[PDB]
């Protein structure tokens, strides 16, 4: 950490607090996150996801019995650029190429078995080339929980790449109407949330789903409202593929690689955004 110079701090985690720092060595810019106190194993072997959407793992440094990762900087997140957006919103075209990027990054780390877990707008990163990057990826083993999948919720252990999805669907809904989807300040407000618009699950929609560790059949029981309603500018096209990404039985989930082929992504597009820094 001599190598280091703090330049101020970008925030703080759920295992490291973050810091964008230059590398004396290098002259480089980048974010820097202190671990807090099999491991050192599996981050070392995170440093092997490359592509386009995904923020580069540049460094693991395990010195004095500390964790520091050092990776690739960018200057904004895409909650304070929808933020910036909010009288306008986002335009469509921009929306669509920013949904078709995660799907690839998605995609890509779920075919390596990497799972990100938190997906929020505050850990997704953008630049002025139009394209956007996933961060604090794989590294889980006030919070919020508005994007958390509902199996989670209800206790399951063993869940699957489809909780990525559910987040990312979460996520798209919220770019498209500049308000939240599903807005819990507590796990069980967070699944009655859930449930009062999706309708509350059964045996039917999701085989399996009264015998989850959390479930309890004194569950209120709310029905399905119309679709048009929530997402109301959204287009079918749209629509459709916001439904596949949101079914509760994660195995009926769509997959980031089939929803990569979605009519939707037809007119798919690489706007650049306007950007203030
Ligand atoms: C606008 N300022 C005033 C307020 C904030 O929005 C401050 O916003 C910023 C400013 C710059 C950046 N750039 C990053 C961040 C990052 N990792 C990262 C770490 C955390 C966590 F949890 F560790 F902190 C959460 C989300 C993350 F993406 N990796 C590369 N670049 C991100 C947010």
């Amino acid at each position: 950490m001599e190598n280091f110079q703090k330049v101020e701090k970008i925030g703080e985690g759920t295992y490291g607090v973050v810091y964008k720092a230059r590398n004396k060595l290098t002259g480089e810019v980048v974010a820097l996150k202190k671990i807090r106190l099999t491991a050192i194993r599996e981050i070392s072997l995170l440093k092997e996801l490359n592509h386009p959407n995904i923020v580069k793992l540049l460094d693991v440094i395990h010195t004095e019995n500390k964790l520091y990762l050092v990776f690739e900087f960018l200057h904004q997140d895409l909650k304070k650029f929808m933020d910036a957006s909010a009288l306008t919103g986002i335009p469509l075209p921009l929306i669509k190429s920013y949904l078709f990027q995660l799907l690839q990054g998605l995609a890509f780390c779920h075919s390596h078995r990497v799972l990100h877990r938190d997906l929020k707008p505050q850990n997704l990163l953008i630049n002025t080339e139009g394209a956007i990057k996933l961060a604090d990826f794989g590294l889980a083993r006030v919070v919020t929980l508005w994007y958390r999948a509902p199996e989670i919720l209800l206790g399951c252990k063993y869940y699957s790449t489809a909780v990525d999805i559910w987040s990312l669907g979460c996520i798209f809904a919220e770019m498209v109407t500049r308000r939240a989807l599903f807005p819990g300040d507590s796990e069980i407000d967070q699944l009655f949330r859930i449930f009062r618009t999706l309708g509350t699950p059964d045996e039917v929609v999701w085989p399996g789903v009264t015998s989850m560790p959390d479930y309890k059949p004194s569950f209120p029981k709310w029905a399905r409202q119309d679709f048009s309603k929530v997402v109301p500018p959204l287009d079918e096209d749209g629509r459709s593929l916001l439904s596949q990404m949101l079914h509760y039985d994660p195995n009926k989930r769509i997959s980031a690689k089939a929803a990569l082929a979605h009519p939707f992504f037809q007119d798919v597009t690489k706007p650049v955004p306007h950007l203030r820094l």
